[PDB]
């Protein structure tokens, strides 16, 4: 039966000290829940018998309530199968990178350009934003699949479209990072009203 | 004297059997021109009555081996101005395409998380990013990190596609701790004319 769907009600990257809800959309016959998992144990709300979803708010976060998160609805004899990981995240807590624009801010109609992610500390990782219109703050990370076999990953956050919204990737190899393959098979994003 | 600039017309990343046309402005004063050259890399050249018309560096049937950083430096009367700022030719299509599958699935909400997998075939090591453009030709996207000093991440993206309230912001997190980022830096935007 239908895995639940768990989002967060104000956003995903969060600034410590800010309100936050962890909202879990499943079968509307739902009688429990599950969430955090790092070791095993579980807040669980178990909600009489209303057509309101299960909430999972919290004024104040810290450091250590960023991981994963997944819910599960619960009915009166039906168990359900665990849904999506959230990934909760929060920020503020190390030095504050730059962001130098190479090679100047000013950049051509349709032209290439070099943003510097810096620190004064040695890190791999790091992430990209960006800001658009009536929506809020959305951000970018790349993680990799190497051990196995070698493929890298784009992670993104609340995405916001206007017009066309159509994602291809190429690949290539460090000996010649201008020479590339053919791009992929057009994957296009589904997005609800 | 001022520094040129050098920038493609039908695009900086093309296919095979695709038009590639570059061009490098500068000062209407200017006679001739210069190309890119590296480490291994050839030089060429064109040349330009006195007046400024626009300066053009065609290669109608694209090649892979063409696919280098480019460079644009002129000459006005004695002396000679500053070689532009490198820009990397890009030539596609060589060998096995990867599938891009947005895991778990491609529906989401405006507001809901997401992660496109672009996995290879063959063990590769530069993969890169492109969304495409409504009448725009797709802004691609890549990752490439550092090693030496202490590692910091760069975003080498192709053709910029402005559009909305622009302004950009960085964050850094750690191996072991990696649901967690550093606070805000200062606000970047970038500056397109009309």
């Amino acid at each position: 039966l239908p895995k639940p769907t768990l989002w967060a009600e104000p956003g995903s990257v969060i600034i410590q000290g800010s309100p936050v809800t962890l909202r879990c959309q499943g079968s509307l016959q739902a009688e429990e829940y599950h969430l955090y998992r790092e070791n095993k144990a579980s807040w669980v709300r178990r909600i009489q018998e209303p057509g309101k979803n299960g909430q999972f708010p919290i004024p104040s976060i810290t450091w250590e309530h960023a991981g994963r998160y997944h819910c599960q609805y619960y009915s009166h004899n039906h168990s359900s199968e665990y849904s999506d990981p959230l990934e909760l995240v929060v920020t503020g807590a190390y030095s504050k990178p730059t962001l130098s624009a190479l090679p100047s801010p000013v950049v051509t109609l349709g032209g290439n350009v070099t943003l510097q992610c810096v620190s004064q500390v040695a890190f791999d990782g790091f992430i990209l934003c960006k800001e658009g219109e009536d929506e809020h703050p959305q951000c970018l990370n790349s993680h990799s699949h190497a051990r196995g076999w070698s493929w890298a990953i784009f992670s993104v956050g609340p995405v916001s479209p206007s017009r066309r919204w159509s994602y291809r990737c190429y690949a290539y190899d460090s000996n010649s990072p201008y020479v590339w393959s053919l791009p992929s098979d057009l994957l296009e994003l589904l997005v609800p009203g």
